[PDB]
């Protein structure tokens, strides 16, 4: 920490506080994360593995600093998050080709991390970071598991909400699916204020799941036979004015059954991405 000069606080939550900071002697400008507490050894090993994990759509973890029995993480700094960018574009909306770029790259990031069996688990607009060049990257990949972390529910896959202890990479596709739809419509897709309300907002839109669409669902830990039975709605109603290609890909990203939910790899090949390009955004910094 004495090697770093804090500039401003840019975030807070699970893992504590995040600062924009300058390395007092290199001059490099970084994002510094102080982890919230010595540090268990399994957490050190796992975070060390994450440092290896380099890809253009993943926020580079530059340095792990474990000292005075605290853990600091030093990340590359990007200048804006997707939430602020969505708020600033709320009057016009983000152009579809930039949405498509951002989705494509984000699926590239997941594909990569998933091929290394690394899971995000807590995707949200504040974890997705952009630059002036038209790139977008995922921040905090693998932190949940490295740290054994057990509040925004809005992007939570139904299998987590119904009490699956052993969930898969499919939980990140679900989240990214809810973010895709939010970019398109300019409203959060499932804005739950509690876990049951989150679940029930999902059921009211996609239909109450059952054994036919999701084998095994009724035996899940927090499944209750007393759940109300709502009928599924048309995506044409959910995400106007996304085209049929985009709606087809979204529904596959929002399959109830995690084994039927599209992989990031397969999603990259979806016809929605046939005319993808890489626009640059208008960022006001
Ligand atoms: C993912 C989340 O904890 C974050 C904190 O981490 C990072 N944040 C950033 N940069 C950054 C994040 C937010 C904003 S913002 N849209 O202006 C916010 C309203 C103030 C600007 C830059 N760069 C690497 C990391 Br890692």
């Amino acid at each position: 920490m004495e090697n770093f000069q804090k500039v401003e606080k840019i975030g807070e939550g699970t893992y504590g506080v995040v600062y924009k900071a300058r390395n007092k002697l290199t001059g490099e400008v970084v994002a510094l994360k102080k982890i919230r507490l010595g540090v268990p050894s399994t957490a050190i090993r796992e975070i060390s593995l994450l440092k290896e994990l380099n890809h253009p759509n993943i926020v580079k973890l530059l340095d792990v600093i474990h000292t005075e029995n605290k853990l600091y993480l030093v990340f590359e700094f990007l200048h804006q998050d997707l939430k602020k960018f969505m708020d600033a574009s709320a009057l016009t909306g983000i152009p579809l080709p930039l949405i498509k770029s951002y989705l494509f790259q984000l699926l590239q990031g997941l594909a990569f991390c998933h091929s290394h069996r690394v899971l995000h688990r807590d995707l949200k607009p504040q974890n997705l970071l952009i630059n002036t060049e038209g790139a977008i990257k995922l921040a905090d990949f693998g932190l949940a598991r490295a740290f054994g972390v057990p509040v925004t529910l809005w992007y939570r896959a139904p299998e987590i909400l119904l009490g699956c202890k052993y969930y898969s990479t499919a939980v990140d596709i679900w989240s990214l699916g809810c973010i895709f739809a939010e970019m398109v419509t300019r409203r959060a897709l499932f804005p739950g204020d509690s876990e049951i309300d989150q679940l029930f907002r999902i059921f009211r839109t996609l239909g109450t799941p059952d054994e036919v669409v999701w084998p095994g669902v009724t035996s899940m830990p927090d499944y209750k036979p007393s759940f109300p039975k709502w009928a599924r709605q048309d995506f044409s109603k959910v995400v106007p004015p996304l085209d049929e290609d985009g709606r087809s890909l979204l529904s596959q990203m929002l399959h109830y059954d995690p084994n039927k939910r599209i992989s990031a790899k397969a999603a990259l090949a979806h016809p929605f991405f046939q005319d993808v390009t890489k626009p640059v955004p208008h960022l006001r910094l």
